[PDB]
């Protein structure tokens, strides 16, 4: 009963079958592929024993750990470089150089977010910005307070009908507009950075590596800066002293009871050695096809680090903090 990986979209399922084929070719541990249409559908499938593993951003690790699911993080993604690896990242606010607006002066501007309920793209910035919002609190959806704070935004996964403003800057065509998938050009970290790069938004809520990885000409980095919580703007390489939060990396979650943790780890450990960073030219576990974003795992990540037993989502997440 090989590990059953859960894809949250068709392109992800396609990559999973490619991963599977390659594992077979190299005689490594097998990986089955189950296809679903959203992170919560994968979380449910796992809780239901219909799947075993799925990589999630912290905002979703939180949701996955709640009843009736109770999934726990078993393996964390590793970012940084081989010489300087790390299992954490920085939520940053990137802007075009030239402007004078600061973090406390975003009312009425345009924003680009990785996706609804994601760490760097939603939870941290919206949390940080709360003092500047006019949220009356529940039962009002915070999306309403946000849609009336920013004049227009691209928040992949937002309710187009209820909060049209949150999807207006999204580039997807037809029903793909504002999709929480690669169907939306402005989805995830790279998509949100593109939303800013293209000039659709004034600020992009992403991570520190995006700008360095997405510009094929290093000279273009000069066109960008970061909005610091102390209300100053600094170069994109100063993220350590200029970020909205430092948070633990995305992680593969599994069932807390009979979750097949040793199997999942053996699969990931081997998948990394054979198809990880600069390993096989035939398949890249951390690479996605043209126009697709972070299929299965974070594009350009470098490996995994096993999470010690009995650490639940709450405990895993407790390492993240926000500079409000
Ligand atoms: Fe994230």
């Amino acid at each position: 009963r090989s590990v059953q990986w859960c894809a949250v979209s068709q392109p992800e399922a396609t990559k999973c079958f490619q991963w599977q084929r390659n594992m077979r070719r190299v005689r490594g541990p097998p990986v089955s592929c189950i296809k679903r249409d959203s992170p919560i559908q994968c979380i449910q499938a796992i809780a239901e024993n219909r799947a075993d593993a799925v990589t999630l951003d912290g905002g979703f690790i939180y949701e996955a750990g709640l009843a009736p699911y109770k999934l726990r993080p078993v393996a964390a993604e590793v970012y940084g470089t081989e010489r300087q690896p790390r299992t954490h990242y920085y939520a940053v606010a990137v802007v075009k150089k030239g402007g004078s607006f600061q973090l406390n002066e975003l009312q009425g501007l345009k924003s680009c977010h990785t996706g609804l309920r994601r760490t760097a793209g939603w939870n941290v910035p919206i949390g940080t910005l709360r003092p500047f919002l006019d949220w009356t609190g529940p039962p009002e959806p915070i999306e309403a307070a946000v849609a009336r704070f920013f004049s227009a935004s691209c928040v992949p996964g937002a309710d187009k009908g209820q909060f049209p403003n949150l999807c207006r800057l999204c580039a997807g065509t037809g029903e793909n507009k504002c999709a929480f998938s690669s169907q939306e050009p402005y989805f995830s970290y790279s998509g949100a950075f593109k939303c800013l790069r293209d000039g659709a938004g004034d600020v992009a809520f992403i991570k520190e590596s995006t700008v360095f990885e997405d510009l094929s000409d290093e000279a273009e980095r000069d066109e960008y800066e970061l909005l610091c919580p102390d209300n100053t703007r600094k170069p994109v390489d100063k993220f350590k002293d200029c970020h909205l939060a430092r948070v633990p990396s995305h992680a593969v979650v599994a069932r807390s009871v009979n979750g097949k943790e040793d199997a999942i780890w053996n699969l990931l450990r081997q998948a990394q050695e054979k198809f990880g960073k600069d390993k096989s030219p035939k398949f890249q576990l951390f690479g996605s096809p043209s126009g697709q974003k972070d299929l299965l795992f974070k594009d350009s990540a470098i490996g995994f680090s096993r999470v010690p037993p009995r650490i639940d989502s709450g405990l895993y997440l407790g390492s993240g903090y926000f500079t409000a």
